[PDB]
């Protein structure tokens, strides 16, 4: 390269010398302190490492397309849901309580985030392969989340924590339901749905609202692991999941999702005898049909996985003009919560990293910070100013908003004419599962009970006899029984757990 | 507790009022911006993660007592090694590759690092359950843990790379070889031996001085898993050794490890015919016998594994007066490298943590920083200072030093008579091993060659003939025959690998 | 101390054996790696500098006493406020815009922060020496400290910037007129006023509320510097705030301040002719007279500036039972804003630093982290639990809350019938002011407007006649004739500047 | 720009409606927690500061060209020094001491630290305006440093612990002298010079070495300030060297540099009479004259301060083929810590910001950490590879290196036959300055010792008749009459001080 080029270079580019041996005196002799290229190469290796996610640390991904096929622009102005819209996209999976170095194949919900790099700044729908969530009210998930991981004394994670987190917080059953069921254990990524879960707003040209969910159908089916199955292979091949799915696109088979939304006009969403702003609930389609949107299609692995993958910061905060947040008190805490979590995780300017940036210009009011690479130049720091650096200044309600009255409170949501905890996790049980199914979510909830401590165990069995009177007699039963499979990723019982 | 406390506080000592509902405009009224325990507990939890140790990530320890009941007095002044000083200690066991949520029983080497919490400051011994390392100079050891880490666009471990680096830096064979022999799967921390590997220095009351190999020979003996038990318990059970050492102290079965050391006269370590400065090579027995010591019992678990095992930081620069490091170049960089990353790591202040602060009394000259907890008051900043603030001015030849002459230079280590890659590798497979450990080791090797990259196994048939031609012609036949064990933690080949 | 003392320590303990001379390869030769207390104290000297506050950099404190001398219980259960308490303290007084380094003497606002280490918490009245601020809405907060601050090119502060910024933000005038006046210059820490600035709710045992306004009106009554004076000041001493403090402490001259609080019915809150929670308005004490509290004392320096005052993390948010918030935005904002600056500036465990830990037991949900010194052992990190490990879970409306109704909206708040943006202002420089405050006035701001851009000049006129006719024609007359005093800390025009 | 904007934009590229009013609940309702652009725009408000300098925090710079114009290709084969090459530089300016808000005009060194973007790398001579140093071994830089910053309880410089410090290391009195005279108050960056101070290699095509000093004479001359001058601008205009250098260059008035080299022979630098590797020593220009190298120019100013200046990270580590350092320990200890503060101070990957970034290209082995920018795709992380990814593994001596031989010691340089504390000192003040230098310097050093401890002056008093009977006995003659001038930044005495 340069005349006296040795085959690499150091952080300055000039010529390291070697990447092999160190600088001695003599080859007998010490290694000298200013042996700057093997402090360079230590330093940066010993900073190699970021705080992994939490949640959701174990997990990959794939680039590719979304294409709109149908006209939704009667509930929505914004640009990448406009007819005909083509726009570059970014999706991470990931299970949620492991670890860095955990396997994909432990019982787990998954992770579905999704980035659409639109003309109009960055789209984030960050979902999950479940269109509910445990909880509804952000001060309890940070309990839920300590709850799924490690004892605080022997470093194991220990089913009788969950159990006493999840009995002690019934509005949890309906996603246990969910997770205890087939869907816990997808097969692959590609096969395995997507849900946005939280009810979003969506606002078109004329400012008219209507409450929306996603739904992320996959084209390759939905399609599990058994326990025994799920076990073998996390011991077998760790990575399973992200090797399949590197592996799937490099051979040029794409994976497709199609994306269909319920919309509830804006009024209803006050009257509607499931609350659309409480996580735990679906949304009878009966009562809101789908209503195609068009097709996602992965079709690009990532180049560098650290740095398109795990230095991806996604965020519900990221909206875009026509879609906004709704008064689901999860969500609320969402938009609080990535930003934050990822100035700690990856540094202030995340935001300017490749992966992150938008496609349209930025103009931010945000200046200096640790790492900046992308400047301001001599930009007015303030506004209003006379240097003709512009400022937004809109007044009044915006687009995207809502009404509320009341004084400030702490306590649970109203309940709407059909709202408990209860009974939506009994419809997925008697009349969505199988008997096959059925079966097999006995096995699972009774494994999952196997040397749970007495106490939670009998306040299980209420639980389970809550969601159906059936299910929960043949669940205590197996468990009274000590039957059960042993569920990948997690037990009970012994001197290191409760 | 105080008249107005709700059960729980806020991080200033205040009620926190709800650990369950957050503070919203009516029950059916957003979130405001002023819960302040939100954010406090939203914050706190997304900043709970640390950067995991590279390597060494996935481990956990237990504290004990180690006692001396021989006179090696006459080879150290050091305090904690006196006749019959009894020393509380705390050790820290480990896999190298894996991360943080890695399951226990991949093959690999285990980290055994011990602290000694001395009258004379923090000695720590941060030892491997091997005696040997696979390489002799820090500027490769970077290189080396990348290689055994993963591959930069699929994110997975990758045989072809593991074997791309080992037969490339031949000097690697003599631990490869360890590695993929029986103690390559120890079935519990508590059944495998301990060893400082390096030499260090040891410094008597008079001055004189030996080169000293360190040995921890457990009292429960050496056992071992297969390949295939060990990839069944990766699936069932992630965390198996962590929990045996946990379970094994609660019920009181506390495990003993005797420590014999090898002494090397001072002239001598220039002329034997294996480099003691080479860390690839062990010393033979016959020519220099083990010591006896004294003994290490482990017999208290933690109390809070992240603040006493995760947040513990221990480094080999952490000598005190008897003990010293060596001329062997792996020792010297690891003196810079393991305070480096724990600054990084943990924080300026790692060192005031409970865990890692000595028994006696500090008095080092460092102020300032973030996370101050001791702090100096009004001492001096500056030497000499006339406040009466003390210090230290000792000069000359240092008591735990050595001589060294020559040019600047990056070589290789001169050979001594008998120094070279493959012998004592080709002891151990020849003298060392049984038939059955030779039979097991052939389906070891020839399954970690599966599906690797064809030139890359035709180097390694040359490595491994170089290490014994037998046991190298019985792997090159395996591999051709597409057989060999499945190894946990690790494969090769496919459209995600190299 | 121990048999090898040097006279230090390393980090470890160990003897230091020197801190005057490195460790080489003989007198001539090379440092070596292993140097490892070179390394450590170079290192941690690398690593003393942390984040300086924004704003509010340049700063120093004392501790103290408050002593309750009234009974103000019918207005607040507050421990710390309950007849006869005396209460540790510890106050930061600091200006607002200059860095670490810059001089004491600048015009500009002051702080006062004063914690009171109560039995329920440290309680933080985070205070400046004004009753009033520039801003009524925190959105603008950023913009307006970046105004104060430097040039994005140049890095120098300028005054047409300031203008730029103060001009086309008219709430500013309130407090733009109180910072040109006498009080811009405080003489010494212990010779100006505190106060709280905003109002907050207070909370009796009954439940009632009462919203509050703070005042602390030194014993040493207010002094003040002349523009020249505080230039000359700045050059001769830099310091001559903190020194003045410090040695006043030292000889025993303890300063006092007499708090008074002004209490509105929680109803007369809403119909106030002027906007109680306006931060840019004062309260009449014609309408609502002064209630004496008590006294605070400064008696104790600190033993080390940085552990005791650059590391103390004061935040609005740090209320105790008795004392809430209230519809303030700046306050809602300063809720957030403090402990999320805090984690960046000294880390996430920064409330486990002595200073800034409670007297009273802390039970808080949040553990791990990097720097976490007082862990909590095996106790339950989720809630409910089954271990007897407490939690809060009080439902329904807070004792410290208020009402709210609307659609989200971004506006200015409603106005009340005597609010605007000027007349306060007016009345201070008509009412107030003496004729020797109105002529320095005059020369004050004409000589921060000497150099200003011309447009930005005539903005600033419209302005001051706003504030007051008579003022406004002085002031520009001044300007046109190129005349007003040097400001200490700011200046306009030349070709570094706009 | 885009269909629904509003004149700017959150991070992700989205409208951000407002930049001058928060998200509330109706006009008079609380902010609500997903305000997204008021959390946005404050947490990175919260994170703009970074860590300062320690030392040099206050400073800055311009860009600009190096010409060579003389042929020194026999003493060096650096790309940035052959005939007729001109190169694009950075220059940044600083005092030492102060922090970031400091006044321009204290008493002090001055940084020269000086970027060449060579097409062999970025080569930094990180020089100051003077030819020596207070020091001859790093272990007491951090002692010296602090000595010149704070006491520890006032948080106030002290010339008593400033004084205490110099006068207890009597190798300070060479470069004290130098900053005690007249160039320790320069009036312009323009107006002094910038040396390299150490003693470095140079080696030329055939590998033949030199050892050589760095000296960048000013065009504009030298120029300084009184003690009195510097006093009145430091209240005035604390920013006064920045505001001229960028004025001047803003202008067209573009300062240079002539640089000259003295050129020792290789085996010349073990015999000569001074020590060439003692940092507090120059070299006689009668011995070894200057020899012309080229001309530096300043001709550009930043366009971002913080950018471009605050984040630039120069370090003596920086050197180019052709260019080496040298046995003097000081520049040894450089080589590490200017790297090691950056990866604090500005991040793992400083070298990645454009200011920091080298011309040509980097093929460094380095991957991951935060806030990687510009990754390294599917590039090997090991070395030797099979799949062409290139490495450098040059063995033997190197081009750039030196002897050593000795036993591991601690201890003081062995002296030279003209070596010693106190001669150069004494030459600089009886045979360099004039006789109005040598008035003003009895008036600087008096004035330094006003109101120091008496033990300490006494000391001094020693120190001075030793660097010159005269000149000490005239100075301990005024300190007794209670005269001297005040010098700008630091003062001695009172209640909070020693
Ligand atoms: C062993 C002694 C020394 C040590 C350990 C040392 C260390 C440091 C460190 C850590 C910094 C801050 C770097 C950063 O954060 O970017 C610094 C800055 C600086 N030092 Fe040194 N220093 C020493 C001697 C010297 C000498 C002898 C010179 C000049 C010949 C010098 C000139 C400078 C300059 C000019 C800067 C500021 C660079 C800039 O403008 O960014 N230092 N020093």
């Amino acid at each position: 390269t340069t005349p006296h080029a040795t085959g690499s270079t150091r952080q300055n580019g000039a010529p390291a010398v070697s990447d092999r041996q160190s600088l001695t005196v003599g080859s007998e002799g010490p290694i000298v302190l200013h042996d700057t290229h093997l402090l360079e190469t230590h330093q940066h290796f010993n900073r190699m490492n970021i705080p992994e996610r939490r949640p959701h640390a174990k997990g990959s991904g794939a680039f590719g397309e979304f294409e709109v096929t149908e006209d939704v622009s009667k509930y929505t102005k914004a640009l990448v849901f406009q007819p005909g819209t083509k726009t570059e996209t970014l999706l991470r999976f990931s299970t949620v309580a492991g670890e860095l170095g955990s396997p994909d194949t432990w019982r787990d919900v998954r992770g579905f985030a999704l980035r659409f790099y639109t003309e109009e700044g960055n789209y984030d729908l960050v979902g999950n392969n479940t269109p509910i969530f445990f909880l509804r009210d952000p001060m309890k998930f940070t309990h839920f989340i300590r709850s799924q991981k490690r004892l605080p004394d022997s470093g194991l994670r220990d089913a009788t924590m969950q159990w006493d987190f999840w009995t002690n917080n019934p509005e949890s059953a309906h996603q246990v339901t969910y997770l205890m069921g087939p869907r816990g254990l997808p097969r692959t990524w590609r096969e395995m749905n997507g849900y946005g879960s939280h009810t979003y707003l969506w606002v078109n040209a004329q400012g008219e609202k209507h409450w929306v969910k996603y739904h992320f159908i996959s084209q390759q089916g939905v399609h599990n692991l058994s326990n025994d199955e799920a076990t073998k292979i996390a011991g077998e091949n760790a990575d399973f999941h992200r090797q399949d799915l590197f592996e799937s696109i490099a051979k040029g088979d794409h994976p497709k999702w199609d994306l269909y939304i319920q919309a509830i006009p804006y009024e209803e969403g006050k009257t509607y005898r499931f609350n659309p702003f409480d996580l735990t609930k679906t949304i009878s389609q009966k009562d809101y049909p789908r209503i195609k949107v068009g097709t996602l299609t992965l079709n690009r692995n990532p180049e560098n996985h650290f740095a398109q993958i795990e230095s991806a910061a996604f965020s519900p905060s990221n909206t875009v003009p026509g879609i906004g947040l709704s008064p689901d008190r999860m969500l609320l805490g969402r938009a609080f919560a990535y930003h934050d979590a990822q100035l700690y995780r990856v540094g202030a300017h995340v935001n300017q990293l490749p992966v992150n940036r938008p496609k349209n210009a930025v103009h931010n009011y945000a200046f200096e910070g640790q790492m900046w690479y992308d400047h301001t130049g001599d930009r007015s720091t303030y506004v209003p100013n006379s240097n003709g650096d512009s400022w937004s200044d809109e007044t009044g309600p915006v687009d995207d908003g809502w009404e509320a009255d009341g004084t400030l409170t702490r306590e649970a949501q109203a309940l709407r004419a059909d709202d408990d905890d209860f009974g939506q996790a009994g419809t997925l049980v008697r009349e969505v599962f199988s008997d096959q199914e059925r079966d097999d979510f006995v096995e699972t909830v009774a494994g999952a009970l196997k040397g749970v401590r007495q106490d939670v165990q009998a306040r299980a069995f209420e639980y389970w006899k809550n969601v159906d009177a059936t299910i929960g007699q043949r669940i205590e039963d197996e468990v009274k029984r000590h039957e059960g499979d042993g569920i990948p990723g997690v037990e009970a019982g012994g001197e290191a757990r409760i």
